[PDB]
């Protein structure tokens, strides 16, 4: 069964809802990311798992243990859950030595003195903390304190590691390296990890799966490929990706096209069939395609006038060196493409644009849910 | 209505007791210091007030709310308590200006924009953040980001702020300035604050009151003058002061003197009376007097041979420029005085020493408790 489980979890404050009926199963041993914009409920969700905040309603389990169910009067304090919040301010005694801070979980569980000493010294050396063993955290730098909390977290082996934006205070290069190092260590340890971040690249880079949240609601749980290539709804589709996915209003036509008013594109057979079966033919839907899937027709692989091509005017060309971000317009609609450097587009000049129809998305105009 | 109240609070781990039957009432709006040496239970006490640790027994109130009483199955986790923990550098929202970061909590509580603006700008002014209102976190220093986080915490108006020697990482000079800035801000806010420190000078400098702890036990709660001038027992008397208070074994005599064996001193009338009414006349007690209250007879204001004066030999004279620390000996007992620079004391030479009898202390030799 799941390493961590939330069942219909809510957190409310009067008329405000921080987390709304969230059910999530985190697999044993996976590195799960909670990703979403500011205020989306991800931090509240991590705190409820940690026990730093109580759910308003719902059940929360760590392994086979029910750690929170307010309807049953059940609430296990954070220290009694088998979890490690790798967050220094909460985990560490500033006036106890680094050595004693790291040894604490083990002496609490009556591990022999010789064993404690070797396990503490081993994890300290691994983390470059050896020379700091006799110092107290109140004397250390912020980075050193975070490392000491990490050592205390991994010296034992809890059932779950929890982290909240642990690399936000780092230089870009060090951050890229740490994302790799943290994931390598998690894989080595094999311990279920739940990690909050607002950073899409960090999420897609480190996570085995990503739980995308928006305004307290779980939008989708999937691997980086699933959330990027198979966004569950317009929120997910528009939240991940740079430049953002383009969205256009369209009518699915009886003759198999998505009609934007200003122009039309021919759907692929299978797409049109699924839309047929579901009853969207004749209806207004939301069409989406990423900038990386739009091409200058001069160099596109397959150019089909009528079906995947449209003439647009270029409004802005941003020269990024390795590519060009091209703001395009066809009458009253606009979209952005990421074209190759060899493209000769020029502001004010028209250009034919090819859409890679295999990469489009169609969503329900009312619910926002993805058809594909 | 106390701001925070602990009633008979204990925290134990097996045979080890971190905090023992502590009752403490923190006044609404006061700056309370929890001061003690390492292992005294000061951090555990702050952790139980924050809710990071559940007490083994006792009740804890934040305002009029009972937040922990294990016998009643009551335990409110940290995020659900009306407290603000001040630590490292908290959850600064990226892609959000300073103004919006501080305003965020009020944006949830749906506070009118007029009020949000006034409150945010007011808070930024107290923190010196006004010129940074339109800046993003990335454009800020670490100290600027830290102040922005404090501002976010302050605008929410918690019942109490909790911190554990947050100034510990600072160079001496900056620390002196920050103690003053922190206390000034606390007075401007009028918010109950509980601050843990191991530093005696920091405690006496910043606290309205100081809760002195030793080995899990609350020794005394008083203003800096009270803990310094009216120490409740020998621990408090010997823990604050430099050089430390001198202690000598004595016997209260029938004729109104304290007899040290090697010499005697005459008690002030009111002092002998209290010792009498309490039944100490004829008993061995612990006598105490600070170095600053010992004087070279050459410059003393009042010299009464036999009563407040004794001839001693000088063993060590430390020349501190602004004063001299003089280690004195009378037969088999020693004590240290802080004499004026003009004193002509010399190692190996005798000198008459005057004791300021109005400043002495007498403690019960068995319990260590101060009679006065
Ligand atoms: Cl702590
Ligand atoms: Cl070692
Ligand atoms: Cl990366
Ligand atoms: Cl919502
Ligand atoms: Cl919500
Ligand atoms: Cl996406
Ligand atoms: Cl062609
Ligand atoms: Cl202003
Ligand atoms: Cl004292
Ligand atoms: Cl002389
Ligand atoms: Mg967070
Ligand atoms: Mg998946
Ligand atoms: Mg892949
Ligand atoms: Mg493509
Ligand atoms: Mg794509
Ligand atoms: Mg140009
Ligand atoms: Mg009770
Ligand atoms: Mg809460
Ligand atoms: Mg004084
Ligand atoms: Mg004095
Ligand atoms: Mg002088
Ligand atoms: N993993
Ligand atoms: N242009
Ligand atoms: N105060
Ligand atoms: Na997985
Ligand atoms: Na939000
Ligand atoms: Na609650
Ligand atoms: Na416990
Ligand atoms: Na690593
Ligand atoms: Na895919
Ligand atoms: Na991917
Ligand atoms: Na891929
Ligand atoms: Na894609
Ligand atoms: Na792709
Ligand atoms: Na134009
Ligand atoms: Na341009
Ligand atoms: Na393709
Ligand atoms: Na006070
Ligand atoms: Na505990
Ligand atoms: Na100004
Ligand atoms: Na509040
Ligand atoms: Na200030
Ligand atoms: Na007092
Ligand atoms: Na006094
Ligand atoms: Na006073
Ligand atoms: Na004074
Ligand atoms: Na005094
Ligand atoms: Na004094
Ligand atoms: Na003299
Ligand atoms: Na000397
Ligand atoms: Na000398
Ligand atoms: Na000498």
């Amino acid at each position: 069964m799941a390493g961590v489980r939330l069942v219909d979890v809510w957190k409310v404050f009067g008329e405000v809802t921080a987390v709304r009926e969230m059910s999530l199963e985190v697999k044993d041993g996976e590195f799960m990311i909670l990703l979403g914009p500011s205020g989306c409920g991800k931090t509240t969700t991590l705190r409820m798992i940690a026990g730093l905040e109580e759910p308003s309603r719902g059940q929360i389990y760590i392994g086979d243990k029910l750690v929170a169910d307010p309807e049953k009067g059940i609430f296990v304090p954070p220290k009694d859950r088998d979890i490690a919040m790798v967050f220094q301010s909460y985990a560490l005694y500033p006036h106890m030595t680094v050595y004693d801070n790291i040894a604490f979980p083990l002496k609490l569980r009556k591990v022999p003195r010789q064993e404690i000493d070797q396990r503490v010294r081993e994890v300290a050396e691994l983390l470059g903390l050896t020379e700091l063993l006799n110092r107290k955290p109140r004397e250390l730098s912020g980075g050193q304190r975070q490392r000491v909390a990490l050592g205390r977290a991994i010296v034992r082996k809890p059932q779950v590691f929890l982290m909240d934006e642990p690399l936000s205070n780092l230089d870009a290069k060090l951050r890229v390296r740490m994302r790799a190092e943290l994931k390598k260590l998690q894989r080595q340890l094999g311990v279920t990890t739940i990690y909050v971040t607002h950073d899409q690249v960090e999420a897609m880079t480190m996570g085995d799966r990503i739980a995308v949240m928006n305004r307290g609601v779980l939008q989708q749980v999937g691997s980086p490929d699933e959330v990027y290539d198979k966004p569950a709804n317009t929120f997910v589709a528009g939240f991940i990706g740079s430049p953002p996915m383009n969205f256009l209003d369209a009518i699915v036509t009886e003759d198999g096209f998505v009609d934007f008013g200003e122009f039309r594109l021919k759907l692929l057979p299978d797409q049109f069939e699924v839309l047929g079966e579901l009853g969207y033919v004749g209806r207004e839907v939301i069409f989406g395609i990423r900038p990386e899937d739009l091409y200058d027709a001069m160099f596109a692989q397959v150019r089909v006038p009528g079906e995947n091509l449209v003439r647009a005017v270029v409004e802005i060309v941003e020269n990024l060196g390795s590519e060009r971000i091209v703001r395009l317009r066809v009458g009253g609609v606009t979209f952005v493409g990421s074209f190759r450097s060899e493209s000769r587009v020029r502001e004010g000049v028209e250009v034919d644009v090819v859409f890679d129809m295999k990469k489009i998305h169609i969503f329900d105009k009312t619910t926002g849910k993805a058809i594909f």
